[PDB]
DNA sequence: TGTTAACTAGTTAACA
DNA sequence: TGTTAACTAGTTAACA
């Protein structure tokens, strides 16, 4: 049973398991204790890039903006984003991080690397011919969910 | 460079799936629509008659998902209860004649999706195809 | 074991 | 655009 094709529907099954019910995949859990959503953190994580809207966190995320507005009310009562109000000649309502949510944030950043920086653990580890078939493998099978 | 192209693979999988537990190509086809757990589980009654914590360890879910897809299941009249000769308080659950076509049907979408998985394989040469299937290998280590 | 209830993190739709 | 309301298919925990 050792078939191509049923080497990769168990692999697609082994990555749906690790992910648990969440919707992203790193390696290791958080360094902040529990604290929020892994979507909750990204979304602190990309307001340390940059501040942004409703609609622009919600394209980023390829989720819902209700889904968004949702994370956003929680990040709120955590007092780890703040609000701008469409006050002045501004009418856009912005969300930026508080003092409170930056360590996160780097504790995401950096969380996000580590996993890649596996990845790269696991690339180098095939000879450079070796690897550019791979590049062309990902590159088939992800045209396949599209 | 290459550990991006990962990521990015394992991410746009991450929504390919949504709220599904599984992954397969093309929209289902079934006479009725059901989640693909629902219907999943009907494919799983067609092999072997079972019991909710069975389902639920092939499955991987919690018996309280699997008491309410069970429960919409029978809602729609595709399965029936029967207990076991063993013990008469076990109850083991099994396909109406309405669920055979269904369970068919998303036995044959997991086919159809292993063909499409077939026929991207083979575009790469055997000399290609072991290197890549010890890489899935390679990867499957750091989620075990 | 498996049922409930209370909860979660997402969905669609309607609507200022 | 983005909040809210009604929904959904799972979760954990208590306990029938
Ligand atoms: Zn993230
Ligand atoms: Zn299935």
């Amino acid at each position: 049973g050792m078939s191509l094709a049923n080497q990769i529907d168990q692999f697609l099954g082994t990555i749906m398991q690790f992910a648990e019910n969440k919707h992203e995949i790193l390696l290791g859990k958080s360094e902040s204790d529990v604290k929020l959503t892994s979507t909750q953190e990204h979304i602190l994580m990309l307001l340390a890039e940059q501040i942004s809207t409703n609609a622009k966190i919600a394209e980023k995320l390829k989720i819902s903006p209700a889904a968004v507005t949702k994370a956003l009310k929680k990040l709120q009562e955590q007092e780890l984003i703040k609000s701008s109000r469409a006050t002045n000649d501004e009418r856009v309502v912005l969300w930026s991080l508080t003092e409170k949510a930056v360590p996160v944030a780097k504790e995401h950043a950096t969380h996000h690397e580590k996993t890649l920086s596996t990845y790269q653990e696991l690339g180098n580890k095939f000879t450079d011919e070796e690897q550019e078939v791979i590049s062309k493998f990902l590159s088939a099978l992800t045209e396949e969910f599209q």
